[PDB]
């Protein structure tokens, strides 16, 4: 608990795993639930602002089985509860990301990852 961890507008949520998220836009559509194949647009940045991945730049949304272990842990946790049309900012500590290994030649070891995710379909 505590006040300061809830952010400048009292809108930052911290979960038991240490994931943080903030709903930038609350969707009006159906809720994302574990087991659904959801489709999203996203961008990811390192904490220095460097973009490392974006579906928008490929002009192709990304579909995955939510909760299915097919993405980093912070995504499987953080996309749940979004509603279609929503935009959520995920701040993913490295144990819920790529850990000590990093990834792809573009995410260093022990990196916190920032994503903005738009939920398109469930
Ligand atoms: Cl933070």
């Amino acid at each position: 608990s505590g006040l300061v961890p809830r952010g400048s507008h009292m809108t930052v949520v911290t979960t038991e795993s240490g994931l943080k998220y903030e709903d930038l836009t609350e969707g009006s559509g159906a809720e994302a639930r574990a087991g659904q194949t959801v489709s999203v647009h996203y961008t990811g940045w390192l904490t220095d602002g460097q973009k490392f991945d974006s579906s928008k730049d490929r002009n192709d949304p990304f579909a995955f089985v939510l909760g299915g272990g097919m993405v980093i842990k912070g995504w499987d946790e953080g996309v749940q509860g979004m509603k279609v049309g929503g935009v959520r900012r995920l701040t993913i500590p490295p144990q819920l990301g790529y850990g000590a290994r990093g990834a792809g030649g573009v995410i260093p070891p022990n990196a916190t990852l920032v994503f903005e995710v738009e939920l398109l379909d469930v």
